[PDB]
């Protein structure tokens, strides 16, 4: 139910408490920046504590998404080219319009315009938690629409970042990554169904691209795509694994990720500081860019014939979830950590402020459409 | 069946090829010798590639042992209240005589006296493997007697090495370790029946004692204890975990440990070199120390009515397990790597030579004689 949503806010509230109390804000920041060096012979992997944690947490979190994308692409909303016509059009609008509003503020600064995909992400656990809070009798199709709409935006942003803006990996790293994916394919063609063997090869895929954070995340998506879904003898590996991971993701992965990232110091924050191009551009793309692009493109889809409509929607509850897609929260925080790495350290801190202001505003306003 | 015993031999044979032919002897030695360093701020751990592998593989293997030895001690072979007090007295003899026979050779050398527990271990996968090889009609109580006999020896060897022949851990490491045992015990009393919560907590215990390979192995059996075994709603967390684990242990963890440790260079190995106090002390401790220690101790317990008897015993079939308990192999190579760490690097290599010869001779004699009776 909505239990994952509340337990996620408590984790972020404690993180905000840790980063703003004089007795804790100091050990909290110094722990996250603790250098961790693994040196295997000549190879060494240097990255701080928070980067190791995020690369491992977001790996198993996107493993669940890869299993959920595979379900909807073969059995759910995205199964047919016509049922998927409504979430995809909503995601395109739910991404280009938030990015346009963000780039409208940050186009003049070449340093901040690289994080245009920050207001395009959507916290699935937070948005689903809001729906389940009032969801005693909300349309079930809305929950599968919101989940399908939020997944493509997050997965696309991860793919778009890992395709272009990423830094290329070692020439040896891609040779092992290609071999691990080939083993994942031969394992799928030969009909093996031991889920652990896919996890085992996934570790080699995750380790080979460890230096790149967005590729270690995509490694989980690739493993989730290759785990078979067939229902032989009434059992399915991907279906079972998605069931097993869900309590661990909703109660340990996402809460820990929120506790290590959603904590910024509020000292010195002013309204004039929050109205600067970086945070306000995130607030605009989340609070306004999300519902403006989702509503417009769905409205464009509806009138201009390429459309559909989930059973029992009424197209005024679409706008309500278009506001709930403005809850970037942990997903926009992770995207901001990828785009603002190895740059000025206050870029990520201002991004987290614009996200949390926009997310809480989009949550309260979207909830108020009872 | 005996599929794990064969894979365990191909991996040891592959390791022997890797550590002998010139095209791979350079890589195989330099790979296991590769130093791996993890620096967490001020903290730092330095262990070679082989130690990082052995601490990870043997911790998983002893999680299975911790599950099996709890199944027996609570509702299985060993059980409670002296049900199977017959393998317990036999295991004392399968360790006292193998160690004393070893020390008869090495007592004059203070360096090799420390490896007295090497001929006391027993490779359960290989010893059970040769049973099932011929075993269309082997007494089933005989098999479970072996498995129960080998676990008591291997667990007692790890405990003794961890209580005396181990290195000191920091008090900060013991504090987190003790706290990890407490939250494990609180998970058990409160009725938590989810395996993943125990393994996660157990991972903290393993990393806390990571600077000691013997304690990282004990972290496996301790977590194997606190996994609940109750049958609520017809489901047991320890039984499903043991069922899931067993194929991994027999097909992945055991062969990989053999491929990484059973590889020794045979160049320069003469017959005179194999009869030194260190190798020959292991040949006698396994090929002779195990049978004489097992047979005599069951016989002294049997005659004095303190013992028992398995079903389908003969008592002439028993000592066929004695020569079968001479199978040290991977379980003795691991004990040898613990007792001969941070010393002359040829002590472990000479010990591995004495472990494989005494085991192979124990396998052939143990098989060629049990097939008769
Ligand atoms: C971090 C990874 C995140 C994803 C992991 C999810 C997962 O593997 O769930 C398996 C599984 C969920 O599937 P299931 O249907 O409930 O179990 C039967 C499986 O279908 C059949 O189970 P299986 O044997 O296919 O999976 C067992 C699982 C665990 O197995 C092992 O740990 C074997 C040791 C590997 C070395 O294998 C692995 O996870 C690969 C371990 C290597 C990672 C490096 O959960 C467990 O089995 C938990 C108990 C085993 C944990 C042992 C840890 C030691
Ligand atoms: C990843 C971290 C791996 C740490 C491995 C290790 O050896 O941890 C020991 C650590 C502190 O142990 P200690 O030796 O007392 O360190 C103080 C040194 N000035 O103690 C711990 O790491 C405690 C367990 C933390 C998990
Ligand atoms: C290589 C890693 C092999 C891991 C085998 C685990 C044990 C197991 O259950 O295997 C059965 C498992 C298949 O069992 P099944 O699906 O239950 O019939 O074996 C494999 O999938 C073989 C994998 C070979 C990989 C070669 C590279
Ligand atoms: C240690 C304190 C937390 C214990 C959590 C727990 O036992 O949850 C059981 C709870 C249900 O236990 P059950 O009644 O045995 O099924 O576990 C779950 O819901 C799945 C695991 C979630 C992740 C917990 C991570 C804790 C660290």
């Amino acid at each position: 139910d909505a239990s994952g949503g509340i337990i996620l806010i408590i984790a972020a509230a404690l993180a905000m408490l840790m980063a703003n109390m004089g007795a804790t804000s100091g050990w909290y920041h110094d722990f996250l920046e603790t250098p961790v060096q693994l040196r295997v012979g000549a190879l060494e992997i240097n990255k701080n504590m928070l980067l190791w944690i995020n690369d491992a947490l977001m790996a198993v979190f996107f493993l669940l998404i890869g299993l959920e994308v595979k379900r909807e692409l073969m059995q759910g909303s995205l199964a047919s080219l016509r049922q998927a016509a409504f979430p995809v059009i909503a995601a395109i609008g739910g991404m280009i319009v938030p990015a346009l509003l963000y780039l409208a503020f940050n186009y003049s600064d070449p340093v901040t315009r690289e994080g245009w995909a920050i207001p395009a992400a959507t916290d699935i656990a937070f948005a689903l938690g809001v729906l389940a809070l009032l969801g005693s009798r909300v349309p079930l199709a809305l929950k599968i629409f919101l989940m399908a709409l939020a997944i493509i935006d997050d997965l696309g942003a991860i793919v778009i970042i890992a395709l272009f803006y990423t830094s290329d990996l070692s020439i040896v790293s891609l040779g092992v990554a290609a071999f691990a994916i080939a083993v994942l394919a031969l394992l799928n063609l030969c009909g093996v169904r031991r889920t652990g063997v896919y996890i085992l090869v996934g570790a080699v895929l995750w380790t080979a691209v460890l230096k790149s954070g967005v590729h270690a995340t995509l490694a989980g998506v690739i493993v989730g795509f290759f785990i078979p879904l067939k229902e032989k003898h009434g059992r399915s590996p991907a279906k079972r694994l998605e069931h097993v991971l869900h309590p661990w993701v909703a109660y340990l992965i996402l809460p820990l990720f929120a506790f290590a990232n959603a904590g910024v110091s509020l000292q010195g924050v002013t309204i004039d500081g929050l109205t600067s191009m970086l945070p306000l551009g995130i607030i605009a793309g989340l609070l306004i860019g999300k519902p403006l692009g989702i509503s417009l493109f769905c409205w464009l889809a509806l009138r201009f014939k390429l459309a559909h409509l989930p059973q029992g929607t009424t197209y005024q509850q679409i706008m309500a979830v278009g506001i709930l897609c403005g809850i970037g929260f942990t997903m926009s925080i992770f995207i901001a950590s990828l785009a603002f790495g190895n740059v000025d350290p206050e870029l990520i801190n201002w991004a987290k402020l614009g996200i949390l202001i926009g997310s809480l505003l989009s949550a309260v306003v979207g909830y108020s459409w009872l």
